[PDB]
């Protein structure tokens, strides 16, 4: 558990859109760091498998329209 998950956005380009994303991801009750991936199109959350669960911070991501896609690594690495 607190471990990365990978996550692509369709509209990474956006500008503000990573940054609303960042700041709801922040607040979620097991995201210890936002994405940021931005520069080349990925995002990259610190997640705690618990509490949360991936899925839930991918329906977070599409809650604004985002065609979010995620790549959850292994729990811890």
């Amino acid at each position: 558990n607190s471990s990365k998950c990978y996550i692509q956005v369709t509209g990474m380009t956006c500008a503000s859109c990573v940054a609303n994303i960042e700041r709801n991801l922040r607040r979620e009750e097991g995201i210890y760091s936002i994405l940021v991936a931005l520069m080349a199109g990925k995002a990259e959350v610190r997640y705690n498998p618990a509490v949360i669960q991936p899925p839930m911070i991918a329906e977070f991501i599409r809650e604004l329209g985002f065609g979010a896609t995620v790549i959850e690594n292994i729990e811890g690495r």
